[PDB]
DNA sequence: ATTCGCAGTTCGCG
DNA sequence: CGCGAACTGCG
């Protein structure tokens, strides 16, 4: 199981590291023979020599073209020559590929940006992660001495503690008795411990929570303190550290850092994002969080230090259940995109795109194109239309069941052949013209891009026949976020086009499948509402919400099982409209803000103030009331009494203070050309952190009139008796709005609800 | 840093 | 105050 690749420079040659576990042992495979390439099309093979000539250097050492290679490529789906220039190091293409397409006998230059490391396996022919194999894999995380100082790493780390399959144990160097706790002499005594343990427990999967931005952050500035060296790789190396954009993730060389904060955030979207409510997501247990200042008021007294030791040993342990959990997932997940599991976990969806067409792109011997430069990037600045939110049937209905398109704009793609080789192909015998943009797709062979999205419908419908055939409720909880990833994934090739950064961009390929769907989901409707005769009430892209005005639940669903009858038939190709859910009632506010729940007790929101994050706890939990109680029973009387019970509740101080609303800061700490009432925040107390993109703002709206931006004030600067707190405010912009947008379909015009005296 | 459609708060500002 | 620009997160 070929678990990552790397290439290193020994004497100016690259050196492919090839790092794999077979047969229960680790393994290193050294390859010197790979040579790095790029393509260069020419106006006549008379001008090659000419070309072979061209000369630049790196770091004062001459760069020259090694072998010459003559192959025929195909750009596009369209027969090529080009000429494969061959060199001694990967970095010799960067200081000579510029001054080669500058060459006069050049037309253009291809797959010249390109990592080495990657390269190795789109060529030979290497999928990481494919095997029957069983990796032995441990979590650990750490606990820090943290007082309210200024220095990042200037506490120490007070107990290291880790889990694998014998269990979970720590590693503290203060005077602590329990069974998994070791006791050593000092920090530095902890640290050379962990490192024996490493070593000694041979993993090849390192699993953390958040560290990549933590954990090895703050182990490495706390050996650079100490002097110990920390080998954590197979190789010997430290844990090296690579930047993402604007983060930045760590690596441990021979093993596979699997960081699950970055995949659970893909994976699930929940309120937040603590190691406590994870866990209670995923396995339904509770988890006890003591914090920081908790912590260090613990270790200072030395009283208390069994919770401590008990809470990283919790740590250790949750993290290992949660990445064993979550490893298949990433597993198969990089055996499709064919890169390293660290890649993979962590990289976006359009990077993903990009890896696994490049890698189809050499099977199907396909020349890839290239990214834009400014110009080319300033003309994909187009922006075009697509999907069809229908304006929603404001009210409660009952017996309402939803329709939706399975994979509707990649089965487009597929379906009609929507690829920039097939787009306005002047030769074919039969095309596929789409609606209103009028682009026509070739549909003589199977185009690049389509051809590839068949089997990758198929490998998520191998999930969703997983999900009905296990019992298990976590094991096919997993698979239903295994057949998720693969459905954002699918729809990213649609987005892929419409990426400026694309290489295969295609806005018209993006315009036509944003043609179709608004062309079949306004030809489902109708054939609903003429025919059979049901009342659509919303509808989004892929599906809608129908309902018979005066039939029981009996009919409606006899009678939508026969309009599936009639409309996949008619459908051509891949288009299918399944039965997702029946569902007794449901309210539906506006576009994208609806609610509704099944047969069985359960509720489904959607678009509305419970899910925001930048709301009053009080408004979603009064939300969820007055909604929770609608759809059980109707009974808008005993609903309109809970509107009321709170806001006489909030003439009076209110509980111990939710009413805490949480933005993050987009741009750039003074970036903004606006101040709310956050920001404003932001701009003060700046003088502070770093203000960096990402950093969430909470504050407290309190004292009376006026801003708004001059009345908070957070909420680690609260005070309930000298900072007299509003108790109003969210009676009229959090708690009142939230629920009247909902109430008013029933003709409360806000004039009720309060007032005293 | 896949696409676009979407409701909504907030408020500087003639 | 009504309207629009900026800003936030969700689908
Ligand atoms: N992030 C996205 N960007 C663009 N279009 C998207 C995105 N996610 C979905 N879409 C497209 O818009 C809607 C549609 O995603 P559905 O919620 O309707 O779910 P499925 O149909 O895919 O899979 P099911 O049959 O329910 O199992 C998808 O086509
Ligand atoms: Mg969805």
């Amino acid at each position: 199981m070929i678990l990552d690749t790397d290439y290193i420079t020994e004497d100016g040659k690259p050196v492919i590291r090839i790092f794999k576990k077979e047969n229960g042992e680790f393994k290193i495979e050294y390859d010197r023979t790979f040579e790095p390439y790029f393509y260069a099309l020419l106006k006549d093979d008379s001008a090659i020599e000419e070309v072979k000539k061209i000369t630049a250097e790196r770091h004062g050492t001459v760069v020259t073209v090694k072998r010459v290679e003559k192959v025929q490529k195909k750009f596009l789906g369209r027969p090529v020559e080009v000429w494969k220039l061959y060199f001694t190091h990967p970095q010799d293409v960067p200081a000579i590929r510029d001054k080669i397409r500058e060459h006069p006998a050049v037309i253009d230059i291809y797959e010249y940006d390109i990592p080495f490391a990657k390269r190795y396996l789109i060529d030979k022919g290497l999928v990481p992660m494919e095997g029957d194999e069983e990796l032995k894999m441990l979590a650990f995380a750490i606990a820090t001495l943290y007082h309210e100082g200024e220095e990042f790493a200037e506490g120490p780390i007070l107990m290291i503690s880790y889990a694998d399959e014998e269990g979970a144990r720590v590693i503290t160097w203060k005077n602590v008795d329990l069974p998994y706790v070791d006791v050593v002499s000092t920090e530095r005594e902890m640290i050379k411990r962990f490192l024996r343990v490493v070593k000694e427990k041979d993993p090849d999967v390192l699993i953390t929570y958040n560290g990549d931005n933590f954990d090895f952050a703050y182990l490495k500035k706390r050996c650079e303190k100490l002097g110990i060296n920390f080998a954590l790789g197979r190789d010997g190396s430290e844990p090296k550290i690579q930047r993402m954009g604007d983060r930045f993730a760590v690596e441990v060389k021979g093993r596979i850092h699997f960081d699950l904060y970055p995949v659970i955030r893909r994976t699930i979207n929940l309120p937040t994002y603590t190691l406590e409510a994870v866990y209670e997501a995923v396995f339904g247990q509770p988890k006890e969080k003591v914090y920081a200042e908790e912590i260090t008021t613990a270790w200072e007294t030395g009283e208390n230090l069994e919770r401590v030791a008990r809470y990283s040993m919790e740590d250790a342990k949750v993290t290992y259940e949660l990445g064993k959990e979550f490893l298949p997932m990433e597993a198969q997940l990089s055996r499709l995109i064919g890169q390293s599991l660290w890649d993979v976990s962590r990289s976006s969806t359009g990077n993903l795109v990009e890896w696994f067409l490049l890698r189809k792109a050499y099977e199907r011997n396909e020349l890839a194109p290239n990214k834009p430069d400014e110009k080319e990037l300033a003309r994909r600045r187009q922006s075009y239309e697509g999907g069809y939110v229908k304006e929603p049937e404001r009210g409660l209905w009952e017996n309402i069941v939803y329709l939706d398109f399975r994979s509707l704009y990649p089965s487009i793609i597929i379906t009609h052949n929507v690829s920039p080789d097939t787009l306005n192909r002047e030769g074919c015998k039969e095309y596929d013209v789409a609606p209103q943009v009028g682009h026509r797709f070739c549909k003589d062979f199977p185009g690049f891009i389509p051809s590839l999205l068949g089997d990758l419908l198929e490998e998520r419908q191998k999930i969703k026949k997983k999900m009905k055939a296990t019992i298990d409720p976590i094991e096919r909880k997993l698979l239903d976020y295994r057949q998720r990833r693969i459905k954002i994934l699918a729809n990213s090739y649609y987005g892929y086009y419409g990426y400026a950064r694309a290489r295969w961009y295609c806005k018209e390929c993006a315009e036509s499948v944003t043609a179709w769907g608004r062309e079949y989901i306004t030809m489902t409707i109708k054939e609903i509402e003429e025919k059979y005769g049901f009342k659509v009430i919303y509808s989004d892209t892929d599906g809608f919400f129908a309902t018979i005005p005066g039939a029981d639940a009996e009919t409606v669903k006899k009678k939508a099982m026969e309009f599936l009858k009639y409309i996949n038939a008619k459908l051509p190709g891949a288009l299918e409209l399944e039965y997702e859910g029946f569902y007794k009632r449901g309210f539906f506010v506006t576009k994208k803000k609806y609610a509704v729940i099944d047969e069985e007790g359960k509720i489904t929101t959607r678009g509305l103030e419970i899910v925001r994050r930048d709301w009053s706890e009080i408004a979603k939990e009064t939300q969820a009331r007055v909604l929770e109680a609608l759809l059980k029973d109707g009974d808008v009387e005993k609903a309109v009494r809970i509107v009321k019970e709170v806001t006489e509740k909030l003439s009076k101080y209110e509980v111990p203070p939710k009413l805490v609303i949480h933005i993050q800061i987009t741009r750039d700490l003074k970036d903004y050309k606006a101040t709310g009432p956050h920001v404003a925040v932001a701009k003060r107390l700046a003088a502070g952190v770093k203000i960096r993109p990402g950093t969430v703002i909470s504050y407290i709206v309190l004292k009376g009139s006026g801003r708004i931006g001059d009345r908070a004030i957070p909420f680690d600067e609260f005070d309930p008796t000298k900072h007299k707190y509003d108790a109003e405010y969210y009676i009229e912009n959090q708690v009142l709005p939230a629920v009247e947008r909902i109430l008013r379909a029933f003709g409360y015009r806000k004039e009720d609800l309060r007032y005293q005296k």
